Order: structure tokens, then C-alpha cells, then sequence
């Protein structure tokens, strides 16, 4: 009944945002392990759910083009383009950050030449939290599958485009219920299903629901990180993910065995005393010390560069 818009097909439905490709490369951001809800349904055209609406995004060298599927079919409003502005955190100059990091790190300088426009998305805490609980012992394709199925089974239907049905992220009450783990195991999550249901239940009962996640957004990083590590299936790595990508702590540097490999190979880093909680914490401090208060954003450039 309706298709994904392209820029040639429906140009009166697309608004634009002035935005160079050195501030943003959609293809290095949207499927690079931050959000798992964006898919290149047409060449250079990216579709996904933001906040109970669907968007398609594409860009020139100078412009970022946006169309929104909500209702009388319009182009994006001013309020809706503001939410994309915030989502991409576009008030922060990535050009100036790239330079700032480059001046202390020769290796970064080399990689950055090739991989411009990698930035950090500003995600909803709830979507971010349950996405990263699903990320243990997993890959980007399977996580994308688990998150899609989870939204289909538990969150409200928004719209269909071609043969793709889009659902909003579920609320906590919907993932907390007595049959949720069992349903989630049927959807392929394995053990991760226990953690999803258990963490939803814990945010409601032990922390007072989603206002908690907003409190953590305003709390200091270290306070947020500790509070997150109390949740089932959430340890240091996942907590740093959420901190970096959804709670406005740009200094958070997620460290797993993969980042360890890269630090060692490309920086010559060794713990000053193989991986452990102590050593991984030391490596996050190392990078914070080197790159400064946006160390997690610098990690993202290298992270995407490593996925290639
Ligand atoms: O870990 C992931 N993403 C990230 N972890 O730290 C960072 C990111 C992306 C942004 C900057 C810092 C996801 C989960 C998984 C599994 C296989 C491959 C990628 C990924
Ligand atoms: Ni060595």
C-alpha cells in the first residue's frame, strides 16, 4: 500500500538540514554498532524508527535530507527536524574535535583522514539499554534481528513500508510481564531474555521506572555507571555503552576484548602492573587521559574504522 520514499520519487516530502559530510557520514554511523534500528532499504537511503515515527534519511555532500512517515502526508515540521538535530548532536563541531584529538594522537590522524563524519548518536536510554543487553556474545546482524523481533512482539505498530513493518520500542511494563522471558526465548534471545525481563522489572520496582534513566542522564558519569551496573546483564561494558550513547557522558569509553586488541596492536598499550575488570578500567582511563572529555566519541571513529 505504501513504499519507502527516495529523493527522486517524492521530493516535495523531503526537508533538508545544512550539514557537510565531514560532520556526518550516515553510512559510517547508522549501522556501525550504535543503533541497530537503521537499514539501507534503498541505495544511500536509510530507514528506521525514532520515537514512535519512521524516518528515511539520505545526504548530498552539503545537505542531509529527511522525510518522515507519521494523517495528512507532509514534510517534516520544525519540531521534527529539531529532534534529528539533537539525535545527531549537530550543535557540536566534529571538525574541531577531529583536530583536537589529532594533535595528540598520530594514529588517530591517519585513520580520521579516511573516516570522516563518524559521530555519536543521542539515543533513548530504554532502547539503548535493552539493545546493549542483547549485544553480549553476538554480532551486529543478529542483534538487529533480535531488536526488530522484540519490537514486533512487544511494541506498538507504527506503519508498513514495502514488506517491512515498523514498531516503536516497548515500554518497561511490556517487557516486565510473567510470560516475557518465555516469549523472548521463542524470538531467539537465549539467556539474554532473562536479563531483558529481569532488568525491566528492576527499573520499575527497584528504581521507580523511566524517570530514573532521565535522572542518570543528569547525574555524574561515575554515579550513572555504578547505578547501571546494579541491573541484571549490565556490567562495565554495557553500562559505558549506555552512558556514552544515551546519558550524555561523552568521556565514557566502552572496553571489551576487541577494544583491548586494538589498543594493544595500534597504541602498544599494556596494563601497567591479559584482560580483567581492573585492566579494562585502566584502559578506559588511558584513552580519557589521551583524548580528553570526548574520549568516547574518538573511540567511535576508530570503532567504525575497524568495522570498515
Ligand atoms: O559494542 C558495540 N558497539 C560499541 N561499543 O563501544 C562503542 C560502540 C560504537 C560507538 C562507540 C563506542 C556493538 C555491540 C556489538 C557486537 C559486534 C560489533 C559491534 C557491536
Ligand atoms: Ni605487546
Amino acid at each position: 500500500h505504501m513504499r519507502h520514499r527516495t529523493l527522486s520519487s517524492s521530493p516535495a516530502l523531503w526537508a533538508s538540514i545544512p550539514c557537510p559530510r565531514s560532520e556526518l557520514r550516515l553510512d559510517l554511523v547508522l549501522a556501525s554498532g550504535q543503533s541497530f534500528r537503521w537499514k539501507e532499504q534503498s541505495p544511500a537511503h536509510w530507514s528506521g524508527v525514532l520515537a514512535d515515527q519512521v524516518w528515511t534519511l539520505t545526504q548530498t555532500e552539503d545537505q542531509l535530507y529527511c522525510t518522515v512517515y507519521r494523517s495528512q502526508v507532509s514534510r517534516p515540521t520544525l519540531e521534527e527536524l529539531e529532534t534529528l538535530h539533537k539525535y545527531f548532536q549537530l550543535d557540536v563541531s566534529l571538525a574541531q574535535l577531529y583536530s583536537h584529538w589529532a594533535s595528540v594522537d598520530s594514529h588517530f590522524q591517519r585513520v580520521a583522514q579516511k573516516f570522516q563524519g563518524v559521530r555519536l548518536l543521542r539515543q533513548d536510554p530504554t532502547e539503548c539499554l535493552f539493545s546493549f543487553i542483547c549485544s553480549s556474545n553476538n554480532n551486529i546482524a543478529r542483534i538487529t534481528g533480535m531488536v526488530e523481533r522484540l519490537c514486533q512482539a512487544f511494541g506498538p505498530r507504527l506503519i508498513q513500508l514495502d514488506d517491512v513493518t515498523y514498531h516503536g520500542f516497548p515500554n518497561l511494563h511490556a517487557l516486565a510481564g510473567p510470560e516475557a522471558e518465555t516469549h523472548l526465548r521463542k524470538l531467539g534471545l537465549g539467556y539474554r531474555a532473562r536479563y531483558v525481563r529481569a532488568s525491566a522489572k528492576a527499573i520499575l520496582e527497584e528504581q521507580g521506572g523511566p524517570a530514573w534513566l532521565q535522572q542518570l542522564r543528569v547525574a555524574p558519569y561515575e554515579e550513572a555507571h555504578k547505578a547501571l551496573c546494579t541491573l541484571p546483564g549490565v556490567g562495565a561494558k554495557v553500562a559505558d555503552c549506555i552512558c556514552l550513547m544515551a546519558l550524555d557522558k561523552p568521556q565514557a569509553v566502552p572496553v571489551d576484548v576487541h577494544v583491548w586488541q586494538i589498543a594493544h596492536r595500534d597504541y602498544g598499550w599494556h596494563p601497567k602492573t591479559g584482560p580483567s575488570p581492573l585492566a579494562n578500567k585502566e584502559l578506559g582511563n588511558f584513552f580519557r587521559n589521551l583524548w580528553g572529555p570526548y574520549a568516547g566519541w574518538a573511540q567511535a571513529v576508530l570503532f567504525s574504522a575497524d568495522l570498515r
